[PDB]
């Protein structure tokens, strides 16, 4: 018993003022450059309306829209890569569709068919193929969004909603192969999410309270925030990335560990891919288990820690070299291990994402 | 002064297509009906633009507006009451202005001068005075809102923002409510943002409120900790009038520990009760164990919620997991509830002169 919204029904309108691309690899600050078209689907009493694809344009919302009063909003983030030159592929889009639908049900927003949305996104990206860069480490960021849109102040299940997708060409997250480490502020006073909360869904509500904390991290000399949880001070996620630790655990076994999906952390697509990939190799233990600051401190001085990094769509595998804890700067030996594992993960993903290696994880055009 | 828009700069555009005021039938559903005008002020690199009272109209937002991607949004809720004379008064608006500014700083949104916003709100209400109902227990609900509005996908401090205010005539709200108290749902946490009126606090409650209904309750009593403590109920702070374990008669309400929204009505009930001096008034943690045990022992007199929508709201039942708990509120006259309600109406409708009220 559930909705619809079909891809066979798209309508099409092309831009009369096709904006001009970034040119050489120089500008494009992430998220501030948009392509010529966008996807838009409306839902109401008559259910889902028809998809289509229109020129990039402003939204028109009633002043009481629940999307602005009660944060009835959720989003996704995924990437399209252009490799064999002009051939464009989406990395594991199905997982983002699965996650988006779960976020929708948590916020009582309308359900939709994951494959139809994926096909409309495919159609949209097709129209803006030329916006997809092909220089090393660049890609096209895809931002689907679903918002409640009830022109009513009652806190309740909306009877109207809007789904849209916009695209941004992105530069190489790292200047040029320059994989550079980041420093993290790890302060227990800051709490991103709670057990029983909504940290495991991609809801706008989870992000707004982090702006002030990120500003604090900069003022204290760090680049991102390492979110801690519990009296235990466990490591949950870093910034907008899941966190991984490669070290010789306390029982002498070499392992790659990452916090488990206990409800407080976001099930990252890159996170799942690194786990899958490492399990496949079978060269060392790969496990999902709780990581505490106390365990990290001990391992660091017995020189048991090899590499620590974050994973996410923006920055696939991100080295960490320093963590400021309790006034405490902890040097993380990641780079002196020449991010061997980090480097290996990056290479495999590049080969897969840019079509060098055929793989089911990729979705065509 | 630099850092704020000014009431003296107000530009105003009267409507050329009035709405029909709520007809005779009189069915006033909350937040469903809007008056003719709204307030709008923009902020950016050049800072605050000039305030504007304009016809009620849609907002035009860039698809990447941070208000829609990262919930850079907050709001307020307060009421204007029209008394016998026909004079309109705002109830303790300064507290809402203070709370709105605290919410803005928490979300790195632009600061503004509280008195200037209050004056523009005063001017907006004046324009739409004809919308302020005057039948018993009716009022005009005021909804200021401040949202981030940078056309960028980066999660960061916006360089653009929009502040607007819309008004709704409200038709009323006695009768007790039932509450669902289930530990599985967590609304806010220590170190979180439950003490700010941010839209992000509300969206996740929709599903839970739907669950409360399918379970036969009308609202949600939010619990927190192993420590099943009572935080707030629905969109109201929660109060308990009883004889405590120490056998002393008191009025208790959970403390402002970051744990909950500092309600304006809540602060007013505390002030008023403290003033009377007839019984102990305190801010302390309240646990389900203590409640269960106080009920068991007939020490509980009245339990109620407080909030702008429903000033003092009697509670008669709480479903705690399987456990339907009857709350003796109505059989104890809501004696304290009635006295609070009596006093607030006299103050809010101008029967009794008071500093809590702000003119027109
Ligand atoms: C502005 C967009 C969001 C910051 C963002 N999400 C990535 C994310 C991740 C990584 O998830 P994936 O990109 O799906 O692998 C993990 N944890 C949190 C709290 C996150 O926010 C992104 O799309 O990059
Ligand atoms: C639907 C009503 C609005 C959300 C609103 N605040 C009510 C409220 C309150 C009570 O605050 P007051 O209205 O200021 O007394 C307490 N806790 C929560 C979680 C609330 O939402 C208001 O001031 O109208």
């Amino acid at each position: 018993a559930s909705s619809s919204f079909k891809a066979a029904d798209l309508q099409l309108e092309m831009t009369q003022k096709p904006h001009k691309k970034p040119g050489p690899g120089e500008p494009l600050v992430f998220g501030k450059t948009f392509t010529d078209h966008m996807l838009m689907v409306e839902w109401n009493d008559k259910g889902w309306g028809q998809p289509r694809i229109q020129p990039f344009q402003n939204l028109t919302l009633h002043p009481a829209s629940s999307s602005l009063h009660y944060s009835l909003q959720l989003f996704e983030g995924m990437k399209a890569f252009k490799g064999k030159d002009q051939q464009v592929r989406l990395f594991r889009p199905w997982l983002n569709m699965d996650r988006m639908l779960r976020s929708a049900m948590r916020l009582c927003l309308p359900s939709f068919d994951k494959l139809e949305l994926l096909e409309c996104i495919r159609r949209l990206i097709e129209v803006d193929k030329d916006w997809v860069p092909d220089a090393a480490g660049t890609s096209l960021y895809v931002r689907p969004v679903l918002i409640g849109n009830e022109p009513s102040l009652g806190v309740s299940q909306p009877r109207r909603a809007l789904l849209f997708v916009i695209l941004c060409p992105v530069g190489a997250y790292f200047p040029g192969g320059s994989v550079t480490p980041v420093s993290l502020l790890a302060d227990p006073a800051f709490i991103r999410a709670w057990v029983g909360g909504v940290g495991n869904y991609k809801l706008g509500g989870n992000y707004g309270p982090t702006v002030l904390v990120q500003q604090e991290a900069l003022k204290r000399g760090c680049e991102q925030v390492l979110w801690l949880y519990g009296p235990d001070h466990q490591l949950t996620e870093v910034g907008t990335m899941n966190i991984f630790v490669y070290w010789t655990h306390e029982d002498g076994v070499l392992e790659l560990v990452t916090p488990p999906l206990n409800g407080v952390i976001l099930p990252g697509v890159v996170r799942q891919s690194l786990l899958d990939m490492a399990q496949t190799w079978g060269e060392f233990r790969v496990v999902e288990r709780t990581i505490t600051m106390k365990q990290l401190l001990r391992a660091l001085e017995e020189g048991r820690v090899r590499e620590v990094f974050g994973s996410g769509t923006a920055c696939q595998v991100c080295p960490v070299h320093r963590i400021l804890y309790k006034d405490r700067n902890l040097h993380i030996p990641t780079m002196e291990n020449g991010p061997e594992l980090i480097l290996r993960f990056q290479k495999e993903l590049k080969e897969i994402q840019y079509g060098i290696r055929a793989h089911e994880w990729m979705f065509p055009v």
